[PDB]
């Protein structure tokens, strides 16, 4: 049921928005804010442990959004018959690693770009709610997934700006734990880059 899926998803988004610390960690001391990045990266790490993702690129944008790009297969784009929406929309919205739906719920905005089967697919979310169905925007010979999110400053207080060093420490750690995955970190605010690989 297209319909029952939509009702269940919106109850899930409401649950996360009302009790955000329960899902992401402390919303004031910066740990929940940085965990937003690490949850997205952990999904790319899963796609590396599956053996398709070899490189993960984490970018801090000058507007204080963060993007995570992988070179994996790309989140599946076909209509999942039960929910009647793209398998990507299901992954991005269904509550379950805390699940990328938690990051989506707690993002003012989220941009999804999927490259696979020779096409580029894009979708925009606001507070976990898709603006429109996943749509093809052009062709590509590449594969992978890009998630860019703008954290809600309704949810997150006090520590609101991403700290390069906090991201660098956990990404260095994840590269140590995941031998042969390359994890790049880029700060568009000041030109800092790192390249973690073990
Ligand atoms: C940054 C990022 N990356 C991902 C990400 O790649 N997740 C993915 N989940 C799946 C699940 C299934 C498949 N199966 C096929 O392709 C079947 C083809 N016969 C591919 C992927 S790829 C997520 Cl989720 C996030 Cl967030």
């Amino acid at each position: 049921s297209y319909d029952s899926s939509s009702i269940k998803v919106l109850k899930g988004l409401d649950a996360v928005r009302k009790r955000p610390g329960m899902y992401i960690g402390d919303t004031d001391d910066g740990t929940g804010l940085h965990h937003m990045v690490f949850e997205v990266v952990d999904n790319a790490i899963d796609e590396a442990l599956a053996g398709h993702c070899k490189e993960i690129i984490v970018t801090i944008h000058a507007d204080n959004s963060v993007s995570v790009q992988d070179d994996g297969r790309g989140i599946p784009t076909g209509i999942h018959p039960e929910e009647g929406v793209s398998a990507a929309e299901v992954i991005m919205t269904v509550l379950h690693g805390v699940g990328v739906s938690v990051v989506n719920a707690l993002s003012q905005k989220l941009e999804l770009v999927i490259q696979r089967e020779g096409k580029i697919h894009r979708q925009i979310y606001e507070h976990g709610v898709p603006q429109a169905p996943l749509a093809v925007t052009g062709e590509t010979e590449k594969t992978g997934t890009m998630v860019r999110f703008w954290p809600s400053l309704e949810t997150f207080t006090n520590v609101t700006e991403f700290e390069y060093e906090i991201l660098a420490k956990r990404l260095r750690e994840l590269s140590f734990l995941n031998s042969g995955v390359s994890i790049r970190l880029r700060d568009k605010r000041d030109g800092k880059e790192d390249h973690f690989h073990y």
